[PDB]
């Protein structure tokens, strides 16, 4: 299970899925 987590464009990917402010492409597992 990983969250592909860009805010932006930046990516960081690693073995959690937190909540997020509106307009991150936060995609949980």
């Amino acid at each position: 299970s990983k969250y592909e987590y860009t805010i932006x464009s930046y990516t960081f990917r690693g073995p959690g899925c937190p909540t997020l402010k509106p307009x991150i492409t936060v995609r949980c597992e």
